[PDB]
């Protein structure tokens, strides 16, 4: 397919790790959803890094910018956590080697293995933006295409807005 | 610039009836994946009908016709059965009222409401495809766009594929 | 320590499953063996298949076969797995053979498909695998969070529930 | 015959709270468990704390001796944390006002809202348990009955077993 799916963690991918009686970010849910998506290939992802917003380095996203350069695919999709995907989206806007190429971030504010999550919908919807929206690095979460230099995420809210006018 | 669903049954919309033991086309599965969805902008979901792919008349496919070609948006998800996906978007194709309109069909091979459903994917797909796609008639399923003159539904295979 | 609890399936609503190509439900594998396991489970039981019919397409002849193993079964604490349209007709069966007499048998199943969403399957499975341990030497139906004696119950259809005649 | 039902929060209702980006201890999840279970009457329980295992205190334990000794029915269920689980059977076991009562502590090694979960089943064994169980403390895990005074919870293994 024309398209390369990277996972860098984040909400959509928690799991509950009984061990610990509590959450971690364990295997891309994003195999999940594609596994049910009776896609005509096998399933095929990228898995770059496993943070959550609190230990995520610009280490860690310096390594996202050379994995999306170095995929020959020009249509692309990045799941990743809310917190901090803003700050991603625009230092990939920022990479010439990105120059040609559609980036799209997405994730999801409800861990995909939680009931009511938003994430299946969300993966359909970016990998659609990825395979058909112009060269660019953009957001898409609710239903729609955000531009990453006019965008915040409101943690309260649980959701992207424009920033301050 | 803004959607519209339209909502015609099929086995994306399909729930158990516990007097029948059995399954009924019930209320359209979409709604409930943009309930969890926390979408930025209105919606309106519009039920044409809600039949399966037996009791689906050339009656009903005129309606969808119809009320496809009286919306004023230019974005348009039709949500339907997969068994005759293909004959209801080589009709709308046809129709000169639908000039200028993206019109996506989508659906689910398993009912939204049984475990391990297309159907939550297939709606995030599709909404994006509705919105992005020059005006046309397409089929979004499998997570691609298919033109409906040159596709067919295998029955077996349970797969949307080119003609040859 | 093996568990005292052998579980027979005869199929039923609580075993539906979706088929692609007929476009519906069949009686598919026992929903029983999902429900256990994720129950984390001490003890060994094991699940043995005797058919994978619908009330409607039920028949004598398979009730006697189901008469049959029950009765040759070693353990004496028996989980069955039903359609609830046939349900007290095969306990009222089972309550007159004579080989069963130092059983504890229960029948149940669901209302709603396990493999459906909203189903009663896993809370109805927990309730009559503990009725199946902890009750007197009988034959009862556990359904409803209760334990109905085959003899003075029937099916509301209507109400899909069971109740005293 | 009546069974009362008492929650005390813990894994069982663990349910993610997407401002936080993490798990509280939200709704009991006994109540959506018994919503499905298509019960005679309307779903009744008893919400009486809602800490988890690491901020769960003696004097919380002490309020649920108080709450199960109040309760007029003879047959009790309480959902709890699992690895507080033991303390809390071990001291309602010494409690006069609980003498002729059958009480059952249960819950999940993973929250009911979250995918794989043993919670329905354990409310189901555990419910039946305390109908049918003799007067006496008891834990229902794991498909079986443990004695609290001779049982211990393996956090590494998440399983109850005997001391042993
Ligand atoms: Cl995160
Ligand atoms: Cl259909
Ligand atoms: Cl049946
Ligand atoms: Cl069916
Ligand atoms: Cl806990
Ligand atoms: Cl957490």
């Amino acid at each position: 397919s024309p398209l390369r799916i990277f996972t860098a963690g984040g909400t959509i991918d928690k799991d509950f790790r009984l061990e610990e009686n509590g959450l971690v970010v364990g295997d891309p849910f994003v195999a999940e959803v594609l596994k049910t998506a009776r896609l005509a290939g096998a399933v095929s992802i990228v898995a770059l890094s496993r943070k959550d917003s609190l230990d995520f380095t610009e280490a860690d996203r310096e390594a996202i910018g050379r994995a999306v350069g170095q995929a020959v695919e020009d249509h692309i999709l990045l799941t990743h956590g809310t917190d901090t995907m803003v700050e991603t989206a625009r230092y990939l806007g920022g990479l010439p080697e990105l120059a040609g190429k559609t980036v799209v971030l997405s994730g999801a504010m409800v861990p995909g293995r939680v009931g009511g999550s938003d994430a299946a919908f969300n993966i359909g919807f970016a990998c659609a933006a990825a395979l058909m929206l112009a060269p660019g690095v953009y957001i898409a979460m609710h239903g729609k295409v955000f531009d990453p230099a006019k965008t915040r995420k409101n943690r309260g809210l649980g959701r992207f807005e424009p920033i301050d006018d």
